[PDB]
C-alpha cells in the first residue's frame, strides 16, 4: 500500500462543512485491491488481537462491532486503514471519529479521509495505520514494541503543539462567544477577531497591557514606594547590603520576628520567613548573600490571592502549603502515605491537587517545627511540608470570593489603578478577609502582572469561577463586533470581473476595502502582492490586516479542494454559474460533483446573511434548498417562474428589464441604471457583462448599501486595456475594430460569440483558437466560430506544443467546416505574426477577434498597427 | 498648553494632568504603549517574520551558527555584497556592512563569533528615519555619517581640521553638530576606502570617517519630510500598525524617498520602539519640526480636559465645617469626591 | 409604585393602558385564561414568556373541561415568544415541559431538584437552567454555576420553609 499524496484541510470543505480538520490520503492499493480479506488468511484475528479496541467502530451497520461484523468479508482495505488511523489517535487521547473512503482514478486508488486533532499526530497516525495494516496482510501479527513506540511518538506530537492552560481558558470562552481566533507566526501570540477589530493575547498579557505598568510591577522597591505614597498598607523593612548589621536593623523594624530575603529577585531562594533568633538571622544572611527588601516585619496571617481584571474584582482565593495533620496517633510518614492516596491528587494538571513529595526541603521545614518523619502528631496538630503555598507542590486553594469586605474590595481596585495594570494578581496577608485590613493589621505584599488562573478556575474547595468571561468583555465590549463583513464570490466564469466591481462599489462609501483576485492582492488601490492570489493563504493576508474594514474575496475550486476555506463563515455568498470546466482534476469528473464544490460557499453563509444565486442556472438555483441563509436571485429574463414565485413572497431579485438594471423588492421596482450607460458593458452588447453587473449590484444592496451609492459605483467603473488585459479588450484602429480576449472553457467562446452577433458593423473574422491542453473539445470549439464569423482562420500551431505539433488547428478546422463550410480562409496561415495582422483582411469598420495563446502577444500586435484608443 | 505636570517617586516617571485625567510618560514611552508591541519590536527575527507575512519588503538573509559555511550562504542570499552581523544584539559591534571578498567574510565571522541575522543582501541606498506617532506620519530625516570632502588639494587630516572649526559644532547638545574625532576606528574605516590621514583627496571626493550615521558622532541630519511619496507614507503607517507600537521610528534604506520603494528596490531594515527626537527638532539642514505636539494630542485629545475641579476653602474660622458640607453636596451627584481636612483624608 | 387603577386588571384592556403609556420602558404583565378565552392577547409577541404550572382549576368554564385543553390555553404564551427571545418552563411539570416542542423561541428551565434528567440533558448542550441546590438559588449556564443567594435570606420565603415561594423566586430570577 503506497501513499501517493497527502492533503491537510483546515476549514469548510468538500467532504464536510462542520468537520474542518481533515486529512485526505491518496492510497494506491497495489496489492489487496484484488483480495477482500477472505483472500488474506488470518487477517481478522491478527487485526483484532493487535488492536482489541476496534469494536467501537460502526460502519454501514449501525451497531457496536459493526466494523468487525465485516473485516473477514473485506472492504479491500477501505475502512481498515481508515479505522486504524482513527483508533491509533484515540489510544493516546486525540479524540477523533469522522472518516470516509471513496475509489478514484484507476481501480485500486482510494481517497482515505479521516479526522485529526493535532496536524502532525494526524499525519503520523495515517502512515502508522498503513504499516500496521500492511504487516498483517503479509504475516498474522504485529510486534508489541512496534505498536508501543508509535503510540509514544503520537503522545509527544500531541504535547509539543499544545497551548498553555491560560491561553486555553481564554480561547475556549472566545469560541463560546463566536469570536474567531488564529495563531500568529511569532512569539506564541494569538489573534482574536478580524481586520480593524482584531486583538492580540499572549497567555495573560494582552494588547491592553501597558509597558510602564508591567515594568513597575516587577520592581519591588518601586512598587512599595508608589503604594505607600498613596496611603496603601505595605510591610515595614530596610536595606542592608550584606553588612553584618542585621542585629541592629531589627530595631528599626520592631524586633526579632522578621523576614530575611536575598536582596535580588531569583525566585523562592534564600528566604527565611520567620526569624526568631540572632543565629537564624545569620544563617539567612549567609544565604541572602548569594545574590548581589531585607528585614521586614513578619505579619501573622494567611496568604490570599485577589484577582482584578478591569479595575474591578473578579475572584479571591486562600492558599495553604502542603501539610498533614494529627489524624489519629500516626507518624508523619504514615500520614503522608494516608493522605497522598486521595483520588483528587495526581500529576500535572490532570487532577485538582498534586502529590506530596518528601525531600531534603520538606525535612528542613519539618525540623523547624520540632518534627521528623517518625514523629507522632498530637490530635489535630498541623505540620507543614513546605514554606510557601502552591497547588503544584501539593497545597490547596479555597474560594473566598463572597466573603470579602466592601472596604477591602475598594482598596484592591485602587491598588491595581495606582500601579497601572489591567489584569493583576494581588498578594495579601491577613488573618480575616471579612474584616478591614486596618483592623486586622493586614498588609499588601506583592502585585503581580499577568497572573495565572488554575487556582480560580479549578479550586480544591468552593465553587469554580469563569475568569475568562471578564477578560473578553474588556477586549470586545458589549454590543461591539469582532468581525468585518466578508463577501465571497465563486462560480466557473466571471469571478474576477464581479470581484473588482463589487470592491469598487464599497469603496465609494470611503471605507478601506481589501480584496484578492487572480491578478493581485489590493488594499484601497495599492498593490500588496502580485500573481495568482486566490486561495486561503491570501484570504489570511486581508483578514489579519489591521486597517481593513471590508473584505471581498474571489474563491476558486483549487483552494477549496486543496486546503478548505480560510474564513469559516461569511455575510454574502455569491454563486455565479456552474459549467464543465476543470473536469477530471482534483478527483472531480462530473458536473454534479463540480456543483458540490461550488455549493460550499452557499452553505457557509451565516443565517442572518444572504446567498445570491443565478435563477437562470438549474444547478445553481437548486442550491437554494441547502442554504440556511436567506436567498436572493438574479436573472436576465424577468419572466422566470423562480423570480416570480420569489417576489410574490416578498423576496428580493435583480433583473434586466426594459434596458435597465433594476431591483425587485416585493411589489416595488427600483431602477439603478441603463445598461448602455454602464462602461463595463459594451454599449449593452455583452449579456455576460450585464449578468456580472446584476450580481454585484444585488450583493451590495442586500448587504445594506443605498441605491445612489450603487449607481455611482457602476457609472465610474472601468475595465480598460492594461487594467483587465485579455478580458474583452476592444481596440479602435481607424475604420476598424479589434477584440482581444482569452476564452478558457467553452462558455467563454460562446460569451464572446454573442458579443459578435450583436455588433452592427461590417464582417467579422477570427485569428485564434484553443491549444494542446484541450481534451478533444476542439471540434466543439471550432463549431462555435462557425456561423459566428465570416472569416475563420486556424492559428493553432503555437510554440507550447505540449503534445505533438499543430494538431489542434486540424481538429478545430474539422469543427469549423462541419458547421460553416465555405467560411473564408479555412486554412492554417501562420504560427504568429502573419495571421494576427489580418486586420488587412477586413473591410471598413469590420472586426478582428483574437483568441491567442498569449494575451501579451495579442495586444502588442495591435499596438504595432497604430491604434487610436479604446473602442 | 497649560497641562500640569509632576515628577513621580519611582522609575523616572512624569505625571501629566490631575485625578481621573492623568497620564504618565517616561522619556519616549507612555501610558498608551503596549508591552506586546514593544517586546516584538526588540526581537529582530520576530519583527522580520511578522512583516514579511504582511507583504512588507525586508532584507533577504539567513542563519549560520558560526559554522564555516558563509562561503555557501552567500549563494542563497545572491552573491558577495553581503552584510555580516553578530548573531546577537550587542550594539554596533562586530558588523561589516559591505563584504566584497571571501577573506572579509572570515574577518567578519571571527568578530561575529564573539556573541552567542547573518549574511544579508547589501542593498544600495541612503539611511532614512521615519517617525510615526498615532498611526500617522510626523517627520522624515536623512542621516549621513561623519565625513570630509575633496575641498581643494588638501589632505584628510587638513580637511578635518578645516571643517571641524565650523561654529555649529560642539560638545553634547549645546550645538547642532558635534566634533569629528579621529581614532583607530576612523582609520579602519578610511583604510577600506583606500585612504589615510596624509592622503590628498581628488576634487569632490567624499571620505567617510564612520561606518554608521549619528549626530552624536559628527554626522548630519537633513529634513526630507515634504519629499516623501504618498505610497511610501501609506506603507510606513501600515508597518507601525502591524507591529503594534504607537510611537515608532522606522529605519529605511533607499536611494530615493520620493519614489515608491518597490521601484527603487528599497527595504525596511528596523523598527524601533520609543525613538529619540534630536534629529527632528534640531536638524542640521531643513526646518525643525514640533514633534511633541502630535504626542500630546493623542494623550489629551481635542476638547477633552486635563484637570478636575478644585474647590479651595480658607479663612480663620469655619473651614472644616464648610469643607465637609461642600464635599457632601457634590457627593449627591454620584461622583467620586476626595477631600482633605484637619481630621483626615477621605475618598467617598 | 404609583397606582393608576385598582381592581382586577388582568386581561387585554389593561395591557393596553401600559403599552400606550408614553413613559413606560419595561412592561411586566400577569396573564389569565379569562382574558385569552374572551378576547385574545393584547400584544401579539413578547420577549420572555413564563409558564409556571398547569393544574385542574377552572375546569368546565369557557368550554374547557379537561387538563389537556387547559394546557392548550397556557401554551399560547409560549408560542408567541419572538424567536430571538425565551420561554421559561417548569421542568418539574410534565404538561409544561412538553410545551418545549411547540416553542419557536429558545427554552430555559427551572426546577426544585438538580437531579432532573431534563435539566441535565439541557445544560449538557449548553442551555440555561435555574435550580435550587445546597440551600442556594443558582443559575446553571453550561458548565458554570452562578449562585445568587440563600433561600433563608430571601424574605418572601418563610425562612426557606415555603417550597412554592422558592419556585416562584427561581422563575423570576431566571427570566431576569
Ligand atoms: N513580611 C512578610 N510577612 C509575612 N509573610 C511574608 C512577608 N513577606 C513575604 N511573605 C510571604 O512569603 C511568600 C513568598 O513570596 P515572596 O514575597 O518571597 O516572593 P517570591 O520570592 O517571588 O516567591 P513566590 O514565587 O513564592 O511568590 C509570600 O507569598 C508571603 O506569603
Ligand atoms: N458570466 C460569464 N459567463 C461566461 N463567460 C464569461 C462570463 N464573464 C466573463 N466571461 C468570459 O470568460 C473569461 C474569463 O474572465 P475572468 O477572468 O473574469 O474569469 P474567472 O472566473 O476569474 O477565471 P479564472 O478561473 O481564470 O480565474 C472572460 O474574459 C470572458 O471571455
Ligand atoms: N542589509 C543591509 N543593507 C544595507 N545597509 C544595512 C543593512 N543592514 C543594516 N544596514 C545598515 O547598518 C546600519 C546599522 O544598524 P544595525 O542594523 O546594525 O543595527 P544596530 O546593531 O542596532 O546598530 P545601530 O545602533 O547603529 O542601529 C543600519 O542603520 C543600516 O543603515
Ligand atoms: N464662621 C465661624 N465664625 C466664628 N467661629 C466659628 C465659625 N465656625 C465655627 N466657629 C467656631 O470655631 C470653632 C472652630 O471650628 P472648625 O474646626 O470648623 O475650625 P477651623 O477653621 O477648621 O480651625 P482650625 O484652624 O483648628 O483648623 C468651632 O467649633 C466653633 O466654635
Ligand atoms: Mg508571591
Ligand atoms: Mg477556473
Ligand atoms: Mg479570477
Ligand atoms: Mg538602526
Ligand atoms: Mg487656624
Ligand atoms: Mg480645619
Amino acid at each position: 500500500m503506497k501513499i501517493l499524496k497527502t492533503l491537510t484541510l483546515r476549514g469548510p470543505n468538500y467532504w464536510s462543512i462542520r468537520r474542518k480538520k481533515l486529512i485526505v490520503m491518496r492510497l494506491d492499493l497495489e496489492d489487496l485491491a484484488e483480495r477482500p480479506s477472505n483472500s488474506i488468511p488470518g487477517f481478522y484475528e491478527g487485526l483484532i488481537k493487535v488492536l482489541p479496541s476496534l469494536v467501537e467502530h460502526f460502519c454501514s451497520p449501525g451497531y457496536q462491532g459493526g466494523f468487525l461484523e465485516r473485516v473477514k468479508e473485506g472492504t479491500y482495505m477501505g475502512h481498515i486503514v481508515e479505522h486504524v488511523a482513527l483508533e491509533l489517535q484515540e489510544l493516546v487521547g486525540m479524540t477523533a471519529g469522522f472518516g470516509r473512503t471513496r475509489e478514484t482514478s484507476t481501480p485500486g486508488v482510494y481517497n482515505v479521509v479521516y479526522e485529526y486533532v493535532d496536524e502532525q499526530a494526524g499525519r503520523y497516525a495515517g502512515r502508522a495505520a498503513v504499516r500496521l495494516c500492511r504487516s498483517l496482510v503479509d504475516t498474522g501479527d504485529y510486534p508489541r514494541l512496534e505498536l508501543e513506540k508509535d503510540l509514544e511518538d503520537l503522545r509527544d506530537l500531541g504535547a509539543n503543539s499544545a497551548l498553555g492552560p491560560s491561553t486555553e481558558t481564554i480561547v475556549t470562552e472566545a469560541e463560546a462567544r463566536k469570536i474567531p481566533w488564529m495563531l500568529l507566526s511569532a512569539r506564541a501570540m494569538v489573534q482574536l477577531g478580524y481586520g480593524v477589530y482584531q486583538q492580540r493575547i499572549q497567555a495573560t498579557l494582552s494588547s491592553h497591557s501597558g509597558i510602564l505598568g508591567v515594568e513597575l510591577a516587577c520592581d519591588k522597591e518601586g512598587t512599595k514606594t508608589i503604594l505607600q505614597d498613596a496611603g496603601i498598607p505595605v510591610p515595614r523593612g530596610t536595606t542592608i547590603q550584606y553588612f553584618d548589621d542585621l542585629e541592629e536593623a531589627i530595631n528599626d523594624v520592631g524586633g526579632y520576628p522578621v523576614v530575611i530575603k536575598p536582596l535580588d529577585g531569583n525566585h523562592g531562594r534564600g528566604i527565611t520567613i520567620n526569624v526568631r533568633h540572632w543565629q537564624e538571622a545569620i544563617a539567612a544572611y549567609d544565604l541572602a548573600a548569594e545574590e548581589s527588601i531585607i528585614v521586614e516585619r513578619y505579619y501573622e496571617g494567611s496568604d490570599h490571592r485577589v484577582l482584578v481584571v478591569n479595575g474591578k474584582l473578579v475572584a479571591v482565593a486562600e492558599r495553604i502549603p502542603a501539610h498533614v495533620t494529627g489524624d489519629g496517633s500516626s507518624t508523619i510518614s504514615e500520614l503522608i502515605e494516608k493522605t497522598n492516596q486521595d483520588p483528587n491528587r495526581g500529576d500535572g494538571h490532570d487532577n485538582i491537587l498534586t502529590k506530596i513529595v518528601v525531600n531534603k526541603t520538606a525535612i528542613d521545614v519539618m525540623e523547624r517545627q520540632g518534627y521528623n518523619l517518625d514523629s507522632v502528631l498530637p490530635k489535630d496538630e498541623v505540620v507543614y511540608l513546605r514554606a510557601t503555598a502552591n497547588l503544584s507542590t501539593g497545597g490547596i486553594a479555597i474560594d473566598r470570593t463572597d466573603d470579602i469586605h466592601p472596604e477591602n474590595i475598594w482598596l484592591m481596585e485602587r491598588v491595581a489603578k495606582v500601579i497601572g495594570l489591567d489584569i493583576a494578581g494581588i498578594d495579601v496577608v491577613t488573618s480575616d478577609i471579612s474584616k478591614p485590613l486596618r483592623e486586622t493589621n493586614g498588609v499588601i505584599v506583592e502585585v503581580n502582572a499577568a497572573p495565572g488562573f488554575r487556582m480560580h478556575v479549578a479550586p480544591s474547595q468552593g465553587l469554580p469561577r469563569n475568569v475568562a468571561a471578564p477578560v473578553l468583555d474588556m477586549l470586545f465590549p458589549p454590543g461591539t463586533p469582532s468581525r468585518i463583513p466578508i463577501l465571497a464570490v465563486t462560480g466557473t466564469n466571471g469571478k474576477t470581473t464581479t470581484t473588482r466591481l463589487l470592491a469598487h462599489i464599497y469603496r465609494q462609501t470611503g471605507k478601506t476595502v481589501g480584496y484578492t483576485s487572480t491578478d493581485a492582492i489590493y488594499i484601497n488601490e495599492y498593490c500588496v502582492e502580485k500573481g495568482d492570489n486566490t486561495g486561503p493563504q491570501s484570504a489570511g493576508v486581508i483578514l489579519r490586516d489591521p486597517t481593513v474594514e471590508v473584505a471581498v474575496l474571489e474563491t476558486a475550486r483549487g483552494g477549496i479542494l486543496r486546503a478548505g476555506l480560510a474564513f469559516d463563515s461569511c455575510d454574502v455568498g455569491v454563486v455565479l454559474n456552474v459549467a464543465a470546466d476543470h473536469l477530471g482534476l482534483g478527483d472531480i469528473d462530473t458536473i454534479e460533483q463540480m456543483a458540490k464544490v461550488k455549493s460550499v460557499i452557499a452553505e457557509v453563509v451565516d443565517p442572518s446573511g444572504y446567498a445570491v444565486l443565478n435563477a437562470d442556472d438549474p444547478l445553481v438555483a437548486a442550491m437554494a434548498d441547502k442554504v440556511k441563509a436567506k436567498v436572493a436571485y438574479f436573472s436576465m429574463n424577468p419572466d422566470n417562474p423562480i423570480i416570480q414565485a420569489h417576489v410574490r413572497r416578498n423576496g428580493i431579485a435583480a433583473v434586466y428589464e426594459s434596458g435597465y438594471l433594476s431591483i425587485l423588492e416585493g411589489s416595488w421596482t427600483l431602477r439603478v441604471e441603463q445598461a448602455k450607460l454602464i462602461p463595463m458593458t459594451m454599449g449593452g452588447m455583452a449579456p455576460f457583462m450585464i449578468a456580472n453587473a446584476l450580481a454585484a449590484c444585488l450583493a451590495a444592496f442586500v448587504n445594506g448599501l443605498d441605491v445612489e451609492v450603487i449607481r455611482q459605483g457602476v457609472r465610474t467603473f472601468t475595465t480598460s486595456a492594461e487594467q483587465t488585459p485579455g478580458r474583452m479588450n476592444l481596440f479602435n484602429l481607424g475604420q476598424h475594430h479589434a477584440l482581444v480576449d482569452y476564452a478558457h472553457n467553452p462558455a467563454g467562446y460562446r460569451a464572446v460569440g454573442d458579443f459578435v452577433k450583436n455588433w452592427q458593423g461590417q464582417r467579422f473574422g477570427v485569428v485564434g483558437g484553443p491549444g494542446d491542453r484541450r481534451d478533444s473539445d476542439l471540434i466543439e470549439l471550432g463549431q462555435i466560430a462557425a456561423q459566428v464569423f465570416d472569416r475563420i482562420i486556424v492559428k493553432e500551431d503555437d510554440d507550447k506544443r505540449g503534445r505533438s505539433e499543430g494538431e489542434t488547428a486540424d481538429l478545430i478546422v474539422k469543427g469549423i467546416l462541419q458547421e460553416n463550410p465555405g467560411a473564408s480562409y479555412e486554412v492554417i496561415l501562420d504560427e504568429t505574426i502573419a495571421l494576427n495582422k489580418a486586420l488587412d483582411q477586413v473591410e471598413e469598420k469590420g472586426l478582428v477577434v483574437v483568441f491567442p495563446e498569449s494575451v501579451t502577444r495579442a495586444i502588442d500586435l495591435i499596438k504595432v498597427r497604430n491604434p487610436i484608443g479604446e473602442n
